């Protein structure tokens, strides 16, 4: 368990994107999850359209509300394509899905790791990147042009990202807004602290599909 996790210099997270106007942040999460794994085995890099998932999941509420853990089911049970034979629009719309054709990526499985642990976390985060929420509606996290955010924030989660990466102190994630976000789109946060719940509310409720 390295000291050091970082799955961009291990090939498995591509460029950063943006949702956009679109409250969205649960299918992109998503992508990045089941994209991770589905490299991590067969040594193929791929974008899958979050866009699907928006217009696909009628559990989730789309352009403004979802569930990553939706998503990912979703996927395992169905499927995912590409994101250029679905890119990202930003408006929810008709499934595309069936009409698109075959699928591309399914998986295998979707499992939740154990609320409030950072120990577990990482492990996860470990032997595969994860979905994970917070506080964004944060007026600092908001702001931050990068550093390690400490604060302050509070436990009222509601926004989704990703975790891929962290270090002996600080947790690096991966945000669904424009590279003109944090530092490049990415974001480190600080773990160690005591914080159970962890700041920002990071350590709620994170998931991940499963593959063989």
């Amino acid at each position: 368990i390295p000291e050091y996790v970082d799955w961009r210099q291990k090939g498995a997270v591509t460029p950063v994107k943006n949702q956009g106007s679109c409250g969205s942040c649960w299918a992109f999460s998503a992508v990045v999850t089941i994209e991770g794994i589905i490299k991590i085995r067969t040594g193929n890099l791929n974008q899958y359209s979050e866009q699907e998932l928006l217009d696909c999941d009628r559990r989730s509420y789309g352009c403004n509300g979802g569930y990553p853990w939706s998503a990912l089911q979703l996927v395992a049970q169905y499927g995912i394509h590409y994101r250029n034979t679905y890119p990202y629009e930003g408006v929810q719309r008709y499934c595309r899905s069936r009409e698109k054709g075959p699928y591309a990526a399914k998986t295998d499985g979707v499992r939740q790791v154990q609320p409030y642990n950072q120990g577990a976390l990482l492990y996860s985060i470990a032997n595969q990147p994860v979905s994970v929420v917070l506080q964004a509606a944060g007026k600092d996290f908001q702001l931050y042009r990068g550093g390690i955010f400490v604060g302050p924030c509070g436990n009222k989660v509601d926004h989704a990202v990703a975790a891929v990466g962290y270090g002996p102190n600080y947790i690096l994630i991966k945000n669904s807004w424009g590279t003109g976000w944090g530092e490049n789109g990415y974001i480190r946060i600080k773990r160690g602290t005591g914080n159970s719940y962890g700041v920002c509310g990071l350590y709620t409720s994170s998931f991940y599909p499963v593959k063989n």
